[PDB]
Order: structure tokens, then sequence, then C-alpha cells
């Protein structure tokens, strides 16, 4: 019954009697009592009357089933996020080279080595001039698009995405 | 000078004197004389006066350089696309199980084994009833989001994405 | 009790009282009631009195045991098969370049892009002249040599291949 | 011009004026002056007048070209070969368990740990009795079927296999 | 409860009432009744009163628990060890080139092909002269530093390494 | 001429006329003019008269050659280092669970989510009591043992490690 879905995939459920299509990230945020088990986040208690629409291939009938667990698997690796002055942002890999101004020179610096206060070269969208801006904040971030969600349901483990009956999206 | 970019990444160029931001898929479709070399598609002749904006870190100056080649690398694996009756579509992996109606039974069939004329079970978005629809067309497709583009430029190999000076997006 | 065997590996069994060596592909085709479960084909009902010869290392005795399931795992990726005129065939990878004649030119075309009616260049075995033949049929095929079989037996999970007692061939 | 071929693949060449189809293992054994360079065996001097048949797609003509190097890449990992008494052989992986008789017990022993003089249990093909045989010889062997060959030719790098014009078999 | 630890990692246990820090290799060698199961060595019977110190996060208390199994996983691949004359040793990979003297020539030979009696070139640490020494012994060895150990404990599966409460070291 | 060596591997060189064995990390720190090129750190200017001892297999003679570049390749992934109060340290993977005290509860927290000021549970080596200590510092660190060094030398690319003539240690 193990499956993988992107965060933005919409599946069809019944909450408080009415049916609708919720994104799997929303379905996760519709549970609580989070627990970091193994290498994933498991949520087992719902805070709204939840049921997932599945299919019974023995009787060939659309059916309701219980959402036992909702699972959120963090990204494998993470990116580095430089919040710079003048509002500009820069997300990149830890090994990607960043153009830095130091000691009157333009040098290529491994993103992992950039520190707050360092000068990044950016290029103004209006004037197309090289601008010297400072790194205000450095954050190791996991892009929501890199998360993998799973759904453990009782008995009937298939899920209804748009019009289709899908088992997983690994 | 080898790099990787998604198809939808916008880089800044000068065409016929004016500068603007074009997607790398557009930049590819702005060349011609295609050639399948090694395992990639190379386009070397431009049909519009093209130059890419890069950066000179010796003088610290934004500069124009020539786009020698634009490269398009096909997806690794491909998906199967079922065009069904009533307008519905279904894209999936060759090994994903598809709910099929055959011999009065609902069976799980490997997508690779589905044939035209087979009956797929779908679920109507309005009525939530199981519908029996027929496979009209079967296509092995490569999603545009799975293509990897590259840019070979002369001397200065960096590229200006929004405000940032990036080397690649591998 | 999970194992892997090529299709052509011969193991020793007793069918209808007599013992003999059957290939694992034959052993699979000696069952029925196929089911595509997970990502493999499982056959659980035998159509002939079947037992597999295994070994009891506690008493050190050759023994008979029941064949619960026979499993067939499809190839990972598949090849493209071009059936050409004049009887010639061509099996290759989806990314391998095929010599095509189009618009009076010999071009290298990604096998994935070849279509029925396209002209392939072949070389006659007798005369060694380049011949222009047409693609009559295009098939995505899985070579039997790429399939991986498994055997689930009761209690004693080893198998007798020629003279040897082997556990698997992963 | 880098390619990969199995040892048993037949390509078409001209030796001493006459054309014929030789296996790539034979083509390798038709050269000498072996050299272990990088992680492969290179042979550069031919001991017979050799030329390989290739294709000129500019003029669309079958052509002769020079075989600069023939390359033989050893298998990645190797197997263990037990030569046992009574003529029986056993090839397996270093981690596969071998049924051994020691101290009056049948034990599963990692193939890597088996030594000469150890007792292997085999099963006679005629009588189907368990036989105790001794390991006479232990050899770390590389199966010929696991070798990967390459051909470096001048200018025209394609090769004629049966009727087809193929670039590689990676 | 599955974990991985290097051989030299020290965990804290109580043997015969007194607590101390033992290396996981020592902890393995403190059990017996070895069994090669799957692809690992399992030891289940202790020859000394053993208990492992774990943590109870419900009561937040350091606790004793039973060591059910201790597991030792062999290295993936192995090295070749040349015992040479004059006491010198040489450990290397099966594919690494070894400088050999044969037929009055210095040749690079694949380590896998070196045989006993072959002449290796070494360089004396005192005089810095090239010395011709003979291969006396050839051994396929698994470096202790390449082994991966595991601990199966009852209920509480965490382990106390120095001052820290760690789950694994995969 | 591309090779890989651990940081602690000692190779034999001549500095200012005298020969000795320096670790490759020391050899790197004996150069300067660092440059982050591709995904590695290259040092090309020596600050001490350097030459590396290599071997000439044509004349069979130990020889001196020039060290063109010394290369340092950063670790693939990095660890998280928690500097805690009372002097204790904790290095772990970003996904490893850390025992945290929050809201009067002992919870398992993904190391990536631990913040400064959080309470870690450790276990005193003397008293074996659980101690509540605070995270003072959080550092993303690359262990020196995870770095891979390379040496580009002129003509003769082999290196003398102890008594042996080795090409690489990939």
């Amino acid at each position: 019954r193990r499956n993988c879905f992107p965060g933005d995939t919409r599946i069809l459920v019944q909450i408080n009697g009415t049916p609708q299509r919720v994104t799997l990230k929303e379905l996760y945020e519709l549970f609580d009592e989070e627990h970091y088990e193994s290498m994933v986040y498991v949520r087992k208690k719902p805070k709204v009357d939840i049921k997932v629409y599945s299919f019974n291939p023995e009787e060939g009938k659309v059916v309701l089933t219980d959402i036992e667990e909702v699972i959120k698997a963090p990204a494998t690796d993470h990116l580095i996020r430089f919040e710079l002055e003048l509002g500009s942002s820069f997300e990149t890999t830890v090994d990607h080279p960043v153009l830095v101004y130091e000691n009157g020179k333009f040098v290529e610096k491994r993103a992992f080595e950039v520190r707050e206060g360092n000068i990044i070269i950016i290029i103004d969208e209006s004037t197309l001039e090289p601008l010297k801006v400072a790194v205000k904040k450095i954050e190791f971030i996991e892009p929501p698009e890199d998360f993998v969600f799973s759904l453990n349901a009782k008995k009937y483990h298939t899920v209804i995405i748009n019009e289709n009956i899908v088992t997983h999206q690994c």
C-alpha cells in the first residue's frame, strides 16, 4: 500500500460529508500529531472528518475508505538560499559557484563558503548594470516541490486523480 | 562550458538589437539545422540575430557573446499516453497498473500491455460514477518538463537568469 | 525466500510423478491464473501436478516441496523493433541513431523518432550494396533474455540446478 | 568514436582482401602488442591485413577504413569457480551461500570463505542422491560473456552487423 | 530496528554487572553460534552476561535491554594483497595497475593478473633505489574498516555512543 | 593523469633539495593561489621549491617531476554539528533523529530541524544520568576524512607511497 505523490497532486476525498479535490500537501496539513519516524513525517490523527475515495474492483464500485496515515518525506538534498539587499533572492546548490566581490576582485566562490556580509554581484533588470549587494541572510532550504507524500488507506489503496484511478506516482 | 537548464528557464539575450528574456526552449526553437549527435539534438545556425548576455569577471562588466550551439537532451525514459473516448486522457508509466474491463471482470493490467480498443475504467468528475471508456490512441510521449537544455557560448559561459549570474542548473 | 533466475535456467522438478529439468520460463508457463501485482506477474495455480526438488540441510536429504507461486518480472527498459521490407529486422535502443534516407539525404535519426514508411539504409549480405528499405512495423519489445523469474516454495527454498544446490542467481 | 559491443557480436571486415564476418573477440585476438592502459586492454598492431567496413553518409557509400585500436574492457566483478572431484564444477558469486559438510553438519558457508579440501554437497544427476565431493581448485574467474569490447576506427566509426549499420551496443 | 555501525564505534553495555564501552567488533566477538543468513553473519548466543544500555523516551530514563542478535555484514568488494619478499606488502584494487618486471621490460599489469613469482618493482625507503622483489603470496582480503555491523536489541533500539543517544550510523 | 587520494595518504617529494614524505593535505597547503574551478579547488603556485618523486618505466629509474596542480575535491554531502553546553559535541546526518526535550516531552526531531537553544538529551559518562543540555552552535561541516585530493604532475604521473609505486587510490 506504499505510494509516492508530489505535493501538488489533487486527490478526491469526502470531508464533513461533502466531496472535493484536495492537494496532498493540504491533506497532510489536515492531520496532526506529527511524528518523525524512520526518515519521514507521519501524521495519524485527523482534525476534520476525513475519508478518501477509492475503488472496489471486486464489485466495480467507487467507495469510501479511512485515511490511516499521511506521510511526508523530506527532500534528499537541500539548497542554499541567499537573501540579499535590495530585495533580491538567490537559491542555488551548495557546490554552485557564486560571483563574489572581495579584495577589489571578482572571484568565483563555492556557495557553501559564502557568508553573511559577503558581496554578491547581481544584474539590475532595468539598467542591466552589475550591482554589488550584500548577503543579509543564509538559509538551508528544502523546496516544497522536492517533497514526496504517501497515503496509507484501509483495504482499498487506489486513489482518484481527476478522472483516473491511479495506484501511485513513484 | 557544459551546463544543464530546464526548458522553462528564462535567460537574457539580445535579438536584433533589443534585449529580452527568452526561455531556453524558445532559444532552441530560435535556431535550426538540427543534428542528432551522440545522444542529443544540436542546433548551430540561428535564424535571428542572436547574442547571449554574459559576465566578464576580469573587467567586471556585462558583455555580449555568441551562441555557438544550443543543445536539447531528450528525457531518459518516456511515459505512455492513453487517449480515451469522451475526451479523457491518461499519462502514466509503462509499468503502472491500469484498471481494465475485460471478460466481464475488472483486472489490473500493466500499462505496457494495454491496447487500442481496451476498456479503461474512469470516474466521472460530475456524477462520481465508474465509466467504461475505450482506448482510442496510444502514444509513447516525452514530457517537455523532462528535457534538459544546454548552451555553448564563446569565451564567457555564464548566463543571466532574472537578476543572478548563474553557471548552470544541473 | 526471494530469488532471481534467468528465464533459461533449468531446475529439477517432479511433474505427474516423473522428475525432469524444466526451464524457469517453462515452469512459469506451467501455471496460470496470472495476476499483475506490484510490478511483477504472479502465477499461483498449477495446471499440472507440480513439485520442486529442494534440500533439507537438517537431515541432509533431497526432498519434494510445493511451488506456491511462480513470478515473472518484466525487463527494466525495452527496445524498439523495426520490421523492414525484404524480411530484414532491426532491434535497437530508443536513443540509438538509425541511418534514414529523407529528402534525398542520409541523416542520423533517433530511433524513437523513426516512423512507419521511413526509409532505413541496410547493407545486403550478398552484394554489400546499400539498400533503401521501408519500415513496415514498429514494436516496443521486451527481450525474453531480460526477464527475471522467481520461485516461492514452501519451507525449503533452495533449488537444484544441474548437480548444484543454489539459493538464487541475483 | 567510443562504442561498446559484446564479445560475440559479429562485424564485417576485409582481411587479406577477402571480406567476412568476425566476432569482436576474434577481432581483438587478431591484433597484438597488448597494453593495459587506464582500466582496459588496448591492442594497436595487427598481425593480419585488417580493414573494417563502415558507411559514408555524405556519399552514401559502403567504405573501408583502418582499425586503429581494438579495446577489451574486463568485467566489473568476478565469480568464484569451484572445481570439485568427480568432474563437477560450480561457478557462483563471492557472497552466495554454498552447502558445506563440516564437523558432521551441513552448514551454509559464504562462497568467499570456502577453501580447497572443503566438502561441497552436490546431487547426482542419475541417482538424485546427495554426494559429498571435495573442492580441488578455487579460481577467481571473469566470464567471457561479461567483457565489453570497443573499436576505434579512422573517420567512419559505424559498423556493419548482419545487414544493419550500427553505431554501438552500449 | 535496523542500523549500521563501523567496526570501531564504541557503545556502552553492561557485562557481568559492570558497565563499559566496547567496540562493535568486540561486541560481535563476544557472541558465537555464527550463521551466514541472507548475505550477513548473525550471532545470537552470548558467551558473557550481556546487556546494552538504551534510552526510554516515555519515562526519559536510561535503561538496560537485551542484545538479541549481533550482525556483521561483509565488505562489498575486496582488495588484492601481495605479500612480497623483503617483508614488503601491497594492498590494491583488482583493476589497479602494478609495475611488473618481465622479459627484461617494465610493464603495467592488471593486479588481477599478477601471479606468485612475478617481479614487482618497489622503491627502498632508505636508498630510494628501484628494487626487484618477488610476489610470495596473493590473498583476496576484506579490510576490517569496510565491514558494517548491526545490533538488534529488544524494545529500545537506540544506543549510547560516548555521551550521545544515536539511532544508527548509516 | 587524473587520480584520487585520501587526505592522509603520504607521498614522497623533494622540497628545497631534501626528500621526505608529506601528506596530500599538507601538499595542498604547500601551494596557494586557490581557484574554485568546476566543482573543485585548484592550487597552481607553490610557495616552496617542490618536486614529486615518480618512476620512469622506460629507463626503469626513479625521477623528479614538476607538480603542476594540486586539487582538493569537497565532500559530496555534509554533516550537521551541534555544539552543546558543558563542552559536549554531536556530529550527525541532516536526517538522523536527535532526542530533544520540548514542552515537557522527549521527542525525536530531525537533525535538520534542530535550532539553537533547543534542549538535547545526552548521557553523562561518569554518572550515566540523562542530562538536558542546550544547543549553543549549529554548523554545517565537511569532515576532512571525506575530501578527495588529486595531483597533476608533468609526464610521469605515478606516485611513491611508502615503498610502492601507485597510480591512484580511487
